[PDB]
């Protein structure tokens, strides 16, 4: 079914590397996406698969402007405090490096 | 900045329909959005949506568990403390429009 999300925002921190529970490598970063209206940003976790993870970790850093096109994915997991965390993330088909 | 979400899916439950403390209609539901790829089995994503005003009224009046719907909106994050004292991070789709597809 149709699942498409597009964002332009600035990274809140330097991107990271991580391995999925199944051992697949990804890059992760958080995008601060300023709203168009007035009463503020939204903070959206993004996930890049395969070698695109290397472009993300080398070209972007905290404050970099980026654009993402991808799909929204839900998952959940138990954190270290033994707590069930529910997340909705953008799994990126492409990341555009705007600056 | 650019922030756009489009989804087609089916409601996992009857929408929840209420009037906020500002006086606006509010509707919430979870859209089960099937993935295009397959594992052979095909998995789904479960996206929390919220709609306000006339679109909320329409959602309550026409959508029910299992209904096919299309949403066009924006992705919003927020924070809250639960009664256990834990910070909970919320990501949901705030719908500008809902399309009824059945
Ligand atoms: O962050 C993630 N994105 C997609 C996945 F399939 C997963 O396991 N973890």
């Amino acid at each position: 079914m149709l699942n498409r999300v597009v964002l332009v925002g600035r990274l809140t921190k330097d991107p990271e590397y991580r391995t999925t529970p199944s051992g697949v490598s990804v890059a992760t970063f958080t995008l601060a996406v300023n709203r168009t209206f007035t009463n503020e940003a939204d903070f959206i976790n993004c996930v890049v698969f395969r070698r695109q993870a290397d472009n993300v970790n080398n070209y972007l850093s905290k404050g970099s402007l980026a654009g993402v096109d991808g799909r929204l994915q839900s998952r959940n997991y138990e954190n270290q405090e033994g707590r069930r965390v529910f997340v909705t993330e953008v799994v990126c088909d492409s990341v555009q490096f705007l600056e």
